[PDB]
This record gives structure tokens, C-alpha cells and sequence, in this order.
């Protein structure tokens, strides 16, 4: 929310909720540049 | 459940896709630092 929030918005449709060590990234493919989504999916693929 | 996908890249790195939304769960105590840093770099350039 607006007060005491662990959620940060980098851009519309791109937010991160911090939960200590764990974090949740919400990415809206209708709003976040496709290039950004692909770069992130590429990084995740490498982890595999 | 036919309206989404769930995938695990490594322990502590899983994603849920539903509609236009991509929800990535990252456990930084289990996912390599390099990986987390490259993702953060991408988000910041977006800012």
C-alpha cells in the first residue's frame, strides 16, 4: 500500500514485493517492454 | 488450471504465467547472487 510497504514499483506493470530473503516479482507482459521480459527469461533459463 | 503455467528453474526460482502476468518467486538464500543481480540491473534500467 502507500504506507509501510515492502512493494516497489520500477515501472507500470513491474513490481517487486520483498519478504526478507524471498522476493516476488510481478511483471505484466502487456506493459513491460518485451525485451525486458526476454532478458529475464534468458537469465532464468541459464539457471536451469 | 488450464489457464496458466507453473515452472521451476531451480530450487527457489519458480514462475507462474496467467493471462498477461508473469509472477516470479525468487529465494535469494538459494538462487545465485549473479542471477539476482542481472535481474535487478534490468529492472533498474526500466526505472
Amino acid at each position: 500500500g502507500s504506507h509501510m510497504s515492502s512493494r516497489h514499483q520500477f515501472a507500470p506493470g513491474a513490481t517487486v514485493l520483498y519478504k526478507g530473503d524471498k522476493m516476488v516479482l510481478n511483471l505484466d507482459r502487456s506493459r513491460v517492454p518485451t525485451e525486458c521480459i526476454e532478458k529475464i527469461e534468458a537469465i532464468l533459463k541459464e539457471l536451469e
